[PDB]
């Protein structure tokens, strides 16, 4: 298909990544994932705003405006005739002889974006998935959606090896987030999720879900909970652009309540549906 | 010049990295740097051993034996006619459709290696350098020499704009290591340095210096010290393959003792010098 390369759309075949691209030697870059429903991009403005925020946090200056970035994305979707799936795009500090410190400002960031056809996770959304607890060994700037993802890779692999969908991470016995999703817990009709600080990535789906809770008049409390408290929640689920609202019905052999998707998770899934294009 | 690409030596111009190389999307890989003195590789066996160990730690199976890998490096050095400088080589898990979990064991790792002529930093070895303290925000597996170097990148850049050579990192005031070097402190003829656990990379230069210390009968205590205690040291220096034994005479405007390279630091450099080709 076609790939967004810097400021132009070209056939995948024309893209050339240098061995000294800082994204390849230091994971020095940021990224975003946007879901596309039947040709329509979901919350694209919010994801673009976060790409710029992430880049700002590590001092990368994206060579062009958000408006232009949005236009390039539209083109990318049209040229690939993407129906339902997602757009992946990243920005690295650029190509320069290997050195940890920033290169001369005359070095242009490298932008890469492409699409992938991917249906909504129907089965998971209806039946829920299994998860496992994994100690959070990530760096202390999880608020940045960066390419330094080795911690997430090791966590997800451990989960997959155990036949689990996601790994629920914990730092000092406190549940932070999944390897690539935010975690929510419901207890006595109240929604709980770890607050948005450097310990987690402030997900767009996470913000949408919180808005949905307010819409159905459900109390929301952003205070963290421990692994012990998590196993005692009435309901539990994770969120991400591609997982939407996926119920977690069991963790390491221990069923969450009765092992079925709860009524509040269902109500939130219904409210979320009204938001989809 | 020529670049080592997998098991072939090709002209730099021919090397192409795929946008879905996991080293480019996750920093999913490991690397090593070997110094070359007058055409000879210094401690190459130790570096090859660590490359395989780092790789094993994140379950990447390098497809060639160490003897084969050693042969390729020798080949790479000859072809580029490298006299004095270093060899950089890394291995990533390979190219596969973007997914956090591991690809099925059929995807081969991507190996890249190249050279760079670069003289010994004689001026730094003789006059010493300035450093600055920076909170250690790195992930918890610093014992792996991986491509997830965004922490080191931000630290080094903060040091660079302060006119400093290296950033000495610390977790809750306990000194761990520099952004890309190990830190040693000397107090009353005794050598101090953080022990080798998951908080630091166990440097090969660090280990050679410790060997040098035993050879000149200088006591060594591998126990960590604080940023406050570091400032009260008689001597301080950092080590790395490219920095060798580089004295730190000043930290954040505060001289180490008198701001001059110490007697023991000189003795260690003298013993070290007997080790290089
Ligand atoms: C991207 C990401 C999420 C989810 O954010 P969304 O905008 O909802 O996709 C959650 N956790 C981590 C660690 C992430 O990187
Ligand atoms: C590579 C590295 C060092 C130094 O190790 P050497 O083998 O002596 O070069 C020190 N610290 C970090 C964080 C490193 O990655």
């Amino acid at each position: 298909g076609y790939t967004l390369w810097n400021d132009q759309i070209v056939k995948d075949e024309e893209v050339k990544i240098d061995k000294e691209d800082r994204g390849y030697q230091f994971g020095d870059g940021v990224y975003e994932v946007v879901k596309v429903y039947n040709g329509e991009m979901f919350t694209v403005n919010e994801h673009i705003d976060r790409l710029y925020a992430s880049a700002e946090k590590i001092r990368i200056t994206i060579p062009y405006t958000k408006d232009k970035f949005h236009q390039l994305l539209h083109e990318l979707v049209e040229k690939n005739e993407l129906n339902t799936g997602h757009i992946y795009f990243q920005v690295t500090r650029g190509t320069s002889p290997r050195a940890h410190q920033f290169p001369e400002n005359t070095v242009k960031p490298v932008i890469i974006g492409y699409t992938k056809e991917n249906p909504r996770p129907l089965e998971n959304l209806e039946k829920g998935v299994k998860a496992t607890f994994v100690e959070d060994i990530r760096w202390l700037r999880c608020d940045i959606k960066s390419l330094n993802l080795l911690g997430a890779v090791l966590a997800k692999q451990e989960a997959h090896e155990k036949g689990c969908y996601e790994a629920i991470l914990h730092r000092n016995n406190t549940v932070t987030s999944g390897s690539s999703s935010n975690v929510f817990g419901i207890k006595d009709g109240i929604l709980y999720t770890h607050p948005a600080n450097n310990m987690i990535l402030k997900g767009i789906t996470r913000d949408v879900v919180i808005a949905c809770a307010n819409e159905i008049n459900m109390p929301v409390k952003e205070i963290p909970f421990t692994t012990h408290e998590a196993l005692k929640m009435d309901e539990l689920f994770v969120t991400s652009t591609t997982s939407e609202i996926t119920p977690v019905i069991e963790i390491d052999g221990k069923l969450i309540r009765d092992g079925k998707v709860g009524e509040w998770t269902r109500k939130l899934q219904k409210q979320f549906e009204t938001k989809i294009p």
